[PDB]
């Protein structure tokens, strides 16, 4: 019944990609093009913008744009991984704590364990690493080896699961190199791997477009959810009876475990979604469309073929840029969009 029009309130530099602190809502960490990411302040008065610190990687001896940016659960420290698979660990005020270099290709994703000790990395030619983070070292490193997927998840303060050969998502132990278990199922390469950590499950996403959620450490899935008809770029948890993905074929749809089907979808025939985000609070979903609308969706009512309710919009006609990224700050009242070319945007969300 009213359609949120979203305002920018603070103007960036071109960004490659971003990610809020976990806990503090005025603190953004950005990665940019030039071998470099910045760590920065937003807060109102109007809005201003502070950079905190330059988390700066030194080009190789031998492009190196900042593609990964992690901050741990504690908020107290940050991943960056550039082009060139280099890894740097940063203090939230930006010291720099040590040198992560072992990866040679651009690194794609760095998930890290619960008590902020280890972190799995991997990059684009699917080396896994797993990393004691605070001393620096090499634990166990994985070439299962086109890509075998982009994500990588903690399932346990000690276990996680890597996309493996055709599809099959590997599960392992810190400890031991050979797999725990393998969990088959997926007939294409691993898009996203999220753990939920209080029922138990595990969510997985497809190109093959599909979803499946795991129980068992070995074997098959509890759940498999079809409908999508391309790739998923995006899934989450929706609190712990419900899952979200959003997908190149232009929808939004809302999964419920409970009663194993599709609850709402919303769609934008013909505009494939390149990334979808949900809020802290998980009563809000935002996907960014090829053509540079961001829409954000709300998931209140329904978590309270229906369709989901869309809560706002960002969009202009004064360029037609790609949106790559996008991320919440942990409050749930601001975005930051990251445009392929142009400068970045964060937009406040109003409650």
């Amino acid at each position: 019944g009213f359609v949120k029009i979203l305002k920018e309130i603070v103007k960036l530099d071109n960004i490659v990609s971003s990610t809020w602190n976990p806990l503090d809502e005025s603190i953004l960490a950005y990665g940019e093009k030039n071998s470099v990411a910045r760590l920065a302040r937003i807060v109102e008065t109007y809005w201003k913008l502070t950079i905190i610190a330059e988390l700066r990687h030194p080009f190789a001896l031998s492009t190196n744009q900042v593609t990964c940016l992690a901050w741990s659960h504690d908020g107290n420290s940050i991943v960056t991984g550039v082009e060139n698979g280099e890894l740097r660990l940063w203090n939230k005020t930006g010291a720099l704590l040590n040198v992560l270099n072992f990866h040679r290709a651009p690194i794609v994703s760095v998930k890290w364990n619960k008590d902020g000790t280890h972190i799995i990395s991997m990059d684009v030619e699917n080396v896994t690493i797993l990393w004691n983070v605070i001393s620096g070292t090499v634990m166990q490193h994985f070439e299962l080896k086109g890509s075998l997927g982009v994500d990588v998840e903690w399932v346990d303060d000690d276990k996680f699961v890597i996309p493996g050969p055709k599809g099959a998502i590997f599960v392992y132990q810190i400890t031991e190199k050979t797999p725990t278990g393998k969990l088959i199922g997926h007939h294409g390469p691993i898009s996203v791997l999220e753990f939920n950590d209080t029922n138990k499950l595990l969510l997985s996403a497809s190109d093959d477009g599909t979803l499946r959620i795991w129980h068992g450490g070995n074997g098959n899935s509890q759940n498999c959810f079809y409908g999508h008809s391309q790739s998923i770029v995006s899934a989450s948890w929706v609190g712990d009876d419900k899952v979200i993905s959003c997908s190149m074929d232009g929808s939004v749809r809302l999964w419920s475990l409970k009663q194993n089907t599709l609850l709402a979808l919303s769609i934008v025939d013909g505009v494939p979604i390149f990334a979808g985000r949900i809020s802290q609070d998980g009563q809000k979903y935002a996907v960014a469309f090829m053509d540079g609308q961001v829409n954000v969706y709300d998931l209140k009512k329904l978590n309270s073929p229906l369709p989901i309710p869309l809560y706002a919009s960002y969009q202009s006609s004064q360029d037609n840029d790609y949106i790559f990224d996008l991320s919440w700050n942990c409050a749930g009242n601001k975005i930051s969009v990251a445009y392929s070319l142009q400068e970045g945007s964060v937009v406040a969300i109003p409650g």
